[PDB]
């Protein structure tokens, strides 16, 4: 209220950006670990 910084906007929405991104990197990473270590005779 007299200082509602609290979290800089800035600073709440560069949390989101990041979380958002991590999570990306470890989806994408997954899915290449399961076709680099070979996905599988899936076919």
């Amino acid at each position: 209220p007299e200082s509602p910084k609290g979290p800089d906007i800035l600073v709440v929405l560069l949390s989101v950006m990041g979380a958002i991104l991590l999570i990306g990197l470890a989806a994408l990473l997954i899915w290449k670990l399961l076709i680099t270590i070979h996905d599988r005779k899936e076919f």
